[PDB]
């Protein structure tokens, strides 16, 4: 007798759902002057949901809280900012940007980012400090941190001419670095005059702005800015000419923002070398369905690989990937169980391997159309 | 050719899906079907 | 058994069953292999 009496169990093997991680949480890092009125500590991280939440933490004077005005005021996402304190030299505030790790064994500076989602449970999928990336070492510091994140880490050239911007962008060459070139010319509320804003976090904007309007996989490369009332070196962008100011600067992976007073964003190529990360879109899409599968799977990590676990992962990862599908992200998919690479001896070791194939959205960056007048319909006048 | 330029600036970075392609060229034969029985052009074939 | 069941170990008494079974590993590392291609990109055309 294994058991004299009745026994309801709970077999417990059926396909799982998988989320996505919300692919909006914006990464910031400025300066501020702590005191009475800023109530953050000036390394730690703290989470922004609105406006009203960033002046309350930062101040209205400070430098941060104008990034969270040039982000909430087209969009209406998630900020985990970190803000430090003036530094003395200009340089010396490019190494507490960069920050790294304390004395007392704490992250500090962009390294606090980190942090956002051992605290928050908001990992930050865009990174922007704005006005510090136009230095070659704290956008090198944040490169770096863009692929500990899976994040778009988005730059800001100088506000010099366009070699200086080609120059800039040549130093490069990561998939997950986006840049704006020209710097917006935005209206100063406490100086009461047009100043020139890094034009780094208005485009953060725009990237939380199409998560929450069109979707995660469409680039912000035609949407407008809100705030920006005029662009520092105005570029050219006439009619369908490709060899435009502005064109020349799409050609050398930089976006740009194109009319007149500056209402378009113009460019929607990241500073990847390879061709195949060229798009913002495909690898925003691939860094979400690649964090969605790895925290969407933490409940088979010790299921046993029998029959109706291998078939009801891949029911659950094409039922993830149909819901992509008809929702716009992707355009068609096969996912399959590996049927070489799930070989009796990998599967003994606990190694099974699925294959997720699929094509991503691409951005129509160029509809062409082709007119011709021809003769062949002229017959068609007789009846 | 100034009214297509013109009138598609809409369209460049909305990305490629089944319902783009199909929606260019519906706005497109709308634009040549408007302009046959209005008496510019003859016919036309407007396609991918 | 086949070989062990001779006629000799079968006169001592001794009869000898073959059990061959492959318990059900656990599954430790599933492996993803997320990929994007072009390949379905002409289905966009109809």
């Amino acid at each position: 007798s294994f058991f004299h009496g009745v026994t309801v169990t709970n077999v417990d093997i059926g396909a799982r759902t998988i989320a996505l991680p919300a692919s909006s949480v914006i990464g910031l890092c400025d300066v501020f002057t702590p005191g009475a009125q800023a109530s953050a500590k000036p390394n730690v991280p703290v989470l922004l949901t609105s406006k009203k939440d960033a002046a309350a933490a930062f101040g209205i004077g400070s430098s941060i809280y104008l990034a969270c005005e040039a982000i909430y005021n087209r969009a209406q996402a998630v900020i985990v900012a970190v803000g430090v304190e003036t530094a003395e030299t200009p340089e010396a505030q490019a190494s507490a940007v960069i920050g790294g790790i304390s004395a007392a064994g704490e992250r500090t500076g962009l390294q606090a980012l980190l942090d956002g989602k051992s605290r928050f449970n908001a990992q930050p999928r865009l990174l922007v400090a704005p006005g510090h990336s136009a230095q070659q070492a704290v956008a090198t510091a944040m490169d770096g941190l863009a692929e500990k994140l899976r994040a778009i880490a988005i730059l800001d050239g100088p506000n010099s001419t366009d070699e200086a911007a080609v120059a800039y962008a040549k130093n490069f060459g990561s998939k997950r670095l986006f840049m704006v070139d020209p710097g917006v010319q935005v209206w100063d509320s406490a100086t009461n005059a047009a100043r020139n804003a890094p034009a780094s976090a208005y485009a953060a904007g725009l990237f939380a702005w199409t998560d929450a309007e069109y979707g995660f996989w469409s680039s912000p490369s035609n949407k407008e800015i809100k705030g920006v009332t005029g662009t520092s070196r105005p570029v050219e962008f006439l009619d369908g000419d490709e060899t435009c100011r502005a064109n020349l600067l799409n050609n050398a992976n930089i976006a740009t923002i194109i009319r007149d007073d500056g209402y378009r964003l113009w460019g929607n190529r990241t500073l990847s070398s390879d061709s195949k990360w060229a798009f913002v879109t495909r690898v925003r899409t691939m860094d979400l369905v690649m964090d969605a599968i790895l925290a969407g799977h933490k409940w088979a990590v010790d299921r046993g690989i029998t029959k109706t676990y291998v078939k009801d992962v891949t029911e659950g990862l094409r039922a993830f990937m149909r819901d992509l599908k008809n929702q716009g992200a992707v355009i068609n998919f096969e996912v399959y169980a590996d049927p070489d690479l799930n070989s009796a001896s990998q599967l003994a070791q606990g190694k099974v391997y699925w294959n997720i194939r699929f094509t991503d959205v691409p951005p129509a960056e160029n509809p062409n159309f082709r007119v011709e007048v021809t003769d062949q319909w002229l017959t068609e006048v007789l009846d």
